[PDB]
Parts: structure tokens; C-alpha cells; sequence
């Protein structure tokens, strides 16, 4: 039973979800002099904030928030510690809607108590390929295509309830709100990833993980140790050594991207991006702002040669924190991010990517198989880890597919 969720306009069970052939919305067609004017009632005892996530002081509380209260692994080991300089990163892309930042305050003390964000993405979500042949099969192409243009919609991430409130059902009260303020804009889709299992998923896929400094991740818990390496005489120094890296890049030609890259950079990532089913479509201006490297948050390639540019990758930092262990206070995660290679294989592309997060400091490379990801796993000795990233839509049926049909990178 989900008292809230089965009140919402997504798929209801898996078996629904296995129905589904084409894409389009679920809900009443609505406009927006439908939608309340006046903000979802909460108790008087709490009022709710639009912080401005662009002044340093709001974005210091909200990131207080998270790094107290924001995703935990399941035995509270580590918890996500995003930093201020990247929310603000991911929360203010390219027009950017301030008031789909939502926050809930105590009246009295103004203390943060609850947040959701929204961002706008340009999303690629019509019918997927194989749908589309079963609907050419049938007659049914002009049903199937319907939906096919891309579509502004919202990207919701970053839900938090502080501890003390939880289980008090204030994330479906944030949820209505989020879900109000971006209808009043004239938005009527989301997109949205999880880690855990909500009706009902479109698309879900494993998380791997790349070791980069394994002494730490083994200290921390974060891995452990192949029971094959007992049968060694020193289990630790043969560990450092198969995940040992260059200390430089190997493709010549490689170098950091500059702001004059974006035009070329937006053509061979949207070309890639492209043969996905489920994908973003990014102007000039949010490729810059998602990919230009801004120091701590996002760390971006470009392979230059005959002065144009054939490839590149970026991967963002996440640290978590380490809540258990006296002796590390972080854990310093890289994230694979977008990438394009048309002159290189993926893995000798990723391997940079690998090389340059090391020497920056990294413990590890984190990814969901979504992309091309699964193409370099094991060459790269990236291996599967515990989690699943699940993808949904609100108020968008759509077929399932698989993880490696999608195109969209959560931060
Ligand atoms: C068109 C525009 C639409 C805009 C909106 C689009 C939809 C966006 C949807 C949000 C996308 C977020 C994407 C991310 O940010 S995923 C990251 C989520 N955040 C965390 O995991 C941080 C740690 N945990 C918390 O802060 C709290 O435990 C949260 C806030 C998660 C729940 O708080 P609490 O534990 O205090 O519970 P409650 O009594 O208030 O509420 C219980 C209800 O909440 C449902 N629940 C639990 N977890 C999630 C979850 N991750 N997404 C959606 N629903 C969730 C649960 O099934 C139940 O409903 P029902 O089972 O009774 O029916
Ligand atoms: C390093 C780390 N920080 N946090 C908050 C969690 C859950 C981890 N572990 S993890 O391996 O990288 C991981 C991550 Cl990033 C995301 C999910 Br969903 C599940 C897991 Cl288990
Ligand atoms: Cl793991």
C-alpha cells in the first residue's frame, strides 16, 4: 500500500508498467488557471522558503541540511556530503526557475526542516525503438510518434526530511507542492532517479564502482577483499598493485575544456546522446554550464587533434562522508559524467578519465551502467556494487527499457 503514491498520476505495478506501448502523459489534461494559486496548506508551525540558491547563506543551510540528513547506504556507512559550490552547480543551470526550489522552514526559528528542488531539462522521451517497430507492425506509427518532440519538463532531485520529522508524511506535502509550483509554470512531466523502489520504475540499472585508492576504500569498509587473495602471501600489496594507474594521461592531445570547445563539444555529445531512447537535448549554454570545469564540482577532457575536438569525457565529485571510521572523515568520489569518443575506443577514452581522477586526488570512480558503461567495465576493472539507480516519470506512461537505452546522467 503507498497511501500517497497510489493517489498520483505514475504506473501502479510492474505489470502495469509491462503494458505500457507508447508514450504520452497519464493525468486530466490541465492548464494552469487549474492549479491552486496559493501555496499546498502545511501546520502553522511551519511556513515554507524559496531559498535563493545563488546567495551563499541559503545555499550554506540547504547544504547543511543534506549533509546531515540527505542519502545514506544501507548500514549507514557513508553519507552523501555535497558541497556548496556543487548544489549550486546543479541547482542554477541555464534559466533556471527559482521557485521550483522548495523548502520547508519552523516558523519560530526559521530552522530547515525539508527541501525538493526542480530544474528544467530538455528531455528526448517518446515511444523507444523497439516500441516503435511493434507499433509500425501493427498500423499504429501516428499513436507512436505522438510525443516524439522533445519536451521542457522538470528534473526533481535533492528530497530531504530532516531526521527528527521523519515518517511524519511531510515528503508527500513537499512532493504536492514541488509538483503545484511546477504545473503553475505550465510544466506537467518529471523526471526523477531513486535508490530505492517507488512505483514504478521505467528503467533501472546497477551502480559499479572503479577502486582508485583501495588501502582507503578497504579501511573504510567500503570494499573488501576477493577471498582468492588469501591464497597470497600479502593480500594489500598485490591490491594496490592491480589497481595501480598511470600517473598521466595516454592520449596525446588530451587537455582540460576551454569555453571556446562548447559548439563542437554540443555536436558530438548531442550526435552520441542521440541514440539513446531517453536522453537530454542541451543548448550551447547548458553545455557549457554542465560541462565547463568548475574547480571541485566538474572536471571535463576534450581530445584535440588537427585542432578539432573527436572526444571527450567529465566526471563530477561527490564526497560522502564517512560516519563509522574515526581515521578518514571523506570518502572522495568521481562520477562518470557525459562523454563522446569518435576517434578513440570508449575504454581507452575512460581510462583517462581514470588516469586524471587519481592524480586528482580520487578514491574512486562511481557510474550506473546507463550509456555505453558496460562497454569498459571489466577491461577497466570497474565491479558491480550494491545499489540500483531506478528511473521514473511522473505523469508520463512509458514502456520499460533497458538501462543501457538511457541517456540521462542524475547528479
Ligand atoms: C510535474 C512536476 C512533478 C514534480 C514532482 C515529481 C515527483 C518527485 C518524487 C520525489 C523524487 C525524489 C528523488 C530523490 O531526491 S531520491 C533521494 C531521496 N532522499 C533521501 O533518500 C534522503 C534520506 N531520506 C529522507 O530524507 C526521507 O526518508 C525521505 C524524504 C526520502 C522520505 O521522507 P520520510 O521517510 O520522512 O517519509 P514520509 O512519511 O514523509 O513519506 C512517506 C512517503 O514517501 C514516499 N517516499 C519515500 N522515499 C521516497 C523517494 N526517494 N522518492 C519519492 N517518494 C518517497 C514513500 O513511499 C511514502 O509514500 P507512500 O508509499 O505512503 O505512498
Ligand atoms: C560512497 C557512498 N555514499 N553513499 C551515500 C552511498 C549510498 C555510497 N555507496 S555507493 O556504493 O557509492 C552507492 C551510491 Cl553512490 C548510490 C547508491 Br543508490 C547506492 C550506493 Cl550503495
Ligand atoms: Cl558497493
Amino acid at each position: 500500500a503507498h497511501a500517497f503514491w497510489s493517489t498520483q498520476p505514475v504506473p501502479q505495478t510492474e505489470d502495469e508498467t509491462e503494458k505500457i506501448v507508447f508514450a504520452g502523459p497519464m493525468d486530466e489534461p490541465k492548464t494552469v488557471a487549474d492549479i491552486p494559486e496559493e501555496p499546498y496548506p502545511i501546520a502553522s508551525t511551519f511556513e515554507w522558503w524559496t531559498p535563493n540558491m545563488e546567495a551563499a547563506d541559503d545555499i550554506h543551510a540547504i547544504y547543511e541540511l543534506l549533509r546531515d540528513n540527505y542519502v545514506e547506504d544501507d548500514d549507514s556507512m557513508f553519507r552523501f556530503n555535497y558541497s556548496e559550490e556543487f548544489l549550486q552547480w546543479a541547482l542554477c543551470p541555464p534559466n533556471y526557475i527559482p521557485d521550483w526550489h522548495v523548502a520547508v522552514r519552523r516558523k519560530a526559528d526559521k530552522k530547515l526542516l525539508a527541501f525538493i528542488a526542480g530544474v528544467p531539462v530538455t528531455l528526448r522521451m517518446g515511444t523507444p525503438k523497439y516500441m516503435k517497430v511493434k507499433a509500425q507492425e501493427k498500423g499504429e506509427g501516428e499513436e507512436a510518434a505522438k510525443y516524439d518532440e522533445p519536451r521542457h519538463i522538470c528534473e526533481i532531485n535533492f528530497l530531504c526530511v530532516h531526521k527528527q520529522l521523519r515518517e511524519k508524511r511531510l515528503a508527500p506535502i513537499l512532493i504536492k507542492e514541488a509538483t503545484r509550483r511546477v504545473n503553475r509554470t505550465n510544466v506537467w512531466q518529471a523526471v526523477y532517479t531513486a535508490g530505492v523502489l517507488l512505483p514504478t520504475p521505467y528503467a533501472s540499472g546497477q551502480y559499479f564502482h572503479r577502486s582508485l585508492n583501495p588501502e582507503k576504500l578497504v579501511e573504510i569498509r567500503f570494499s573488501g577483499i576477493p577471498a582468492q587473495y588469501q591464497k597470497f602471501q600479502n593480500p594489500m600489496a598485490m591490491l594496490k598493485r592491480n589497481y595501480q594507474l598511470p600517473s598521466a594521461p595516454k592520449n596525446s592531445g588530451l587537455r582540460e575544456m576551454k569555453p571556446s570547445d562548447v559548439p563542437q563539444v554540443r555536436r558530438i555529445l548531442m550526435n552520441y546522446l542521440d541514440s539513446f531512447d531517453v536522453g537530454p537535448v542541451f543548448s550551447d549554454a547548458e553545455i557549457s554550464h554542465y560541462l565547463l570545469p568548475r574547480d571541485g564540482v566538474v572536471f571535463t577532457y576534450v581530445v584535440e587533434n588537427d585542432k578539432k575536438v573527436t572526444d571527450f569525457f567529465s566526471f563530477y565529485r561527490i564526497p560522502s562522508t564517512v560516519i563509522g571510521n574515526s581515521n578518514y572523515n571523506l570518502l572522495n568520489a568521481a562520477y562518470v559524467h557525459y562523454y563522446a569518443a569518435t576517434s578513440i575506443p570508449l575504454h581507452q577514452l575512460i581510462l583517462d578519465l581514470l588516469i586524471v581522477a587519481h592524480s586528482r586526488g580520487f578514491d574512486v570512480c562511481n557510474m550506473v551502467e546507463i550509456l555505453d558503461n558496460r562497454s569498459f567495465v571489466e577491461q577497466l576493472k570497474f565491479g558491480a556494487g550494491d545499489g540500483h539507480l531506478r528511473y521514473y516519470f511522473y505523469n508520463w506512461a512509458y514502456p520499460k527499457i533497458k538501462p543501457s537505452q538511457v541517456a540521462l546522467v542524475m547528479l
